[PDB]
């Protein structure tokens, strides 16, 4: 739909004139590793498509500001960050939230990956 499409819009236009960017996002106990795959799945995308080094962090449910601690402190010209409520006001870095509830995460990351190749051709 429409926001996946802004939402890719906006990550490959940063990461086109970035250099590195920052994943991170957050999951509960049962879905974190696979979050975490999703997570590092764009991430390796985007590194193929775009030639970006994309860092990956994850995060437990609820962690914002351990979240907020590694935003502030990353070398990072773009950060993508998901969650499914929006984060405080935190950095120089261009950020970009996506928002998923906890049983989407997987699938919203899976469709900005689908998305992006969709777009490499």
């Amino acid at each position: 739909g429409e926001l996946i499409q802004k939402y890719i819009d906006e990550i490959l236009a940063e990461a086109e004139a970035g250099k590195k960017l920052l994943l991170i996002g957050a999951g509960p106990a049962a879905a974190k590793a696979a979050i975490e795959e999703a997570m590092k799945r764009l991430a390796e995308t985007l590194e193929e498509l775009l030639g970006v080094e994309v860092k990956v962090e994850i995060v437990d449910d609820g962690e914002y500001e351990k979240a907020a601690k590694i935003i502030k402190e990353a070398d990072a010209d773009v950060v993508v960050f998901i969650s499914t409520k929006e984060l405080k006001k935190i950095t120089k870095a261009k950020l970009i939230n996506i928002l998923a509830a906890d049983a989407d995460k997987v699938a919203v990351l899976d469709a900005l990956i689908a998305a992006a190749r969709a777009r490499a051709l």
